[PDB]
């Protein structure tokens, strides 16, 4: 599913990331948008072998499990395939624990890159939240 914004943004409120371990709904919204431009299938494979899935590219050497990336974890105890659906809540539930393992939304390059200091309320802009 590709959402639109400001879908996505009211999904990502019912579902508890709005100021979640302090980051702003704008925050997540900016991270989806760079990550994978709001499309729940999006998928990207890494140097080392592991895969990015879902609307956040969570990353299946730590968080999921994809039956191909050796040595990895599954922290979050999913499928990587669950971070797919365009139901967000697999998605959301794993970003929670990524948020809070200690970088804060640095575990997003991404978010650090793009979205991190810059006016992130801008990307929920016109948003009925």
């Amino acid at each position: 599913k590709v959402f639109g914004r400001c879908e996505l943004a009211a999904a990502m409120k019912r579902h508890g990331l709005d100021n979640y371990r302090g980051y702003s709904l704008g925050n997540w919204v900016c991270a989806a948008k760079f990550e994978s431009n709001f499309n729940t299938q999006a998928t990207n494979r890494n140097t080392d072998g592991s895969t990015d899935y879902g609307i956040l590219q969570i990353n299946s050497r730590w968080w999921c499990n994809d039956g191909r990336t050796p040595g990895s974890r599954n922290l979050c105890n999913i499928p990587c395939s669950a971070l797919l659906s365009s139901d967000i809540t697999a998605s959301v539930n794993c970003a929670k624990k990524i948020v809070s393992d200690g970088n804060g939304m640095n575990a997003w390059v991404a978010w650090r890159n793009r979205c991190k200091g810059t006016d992130v309320q801008a990307w929920i802009r016109g948003c009925r939240l």
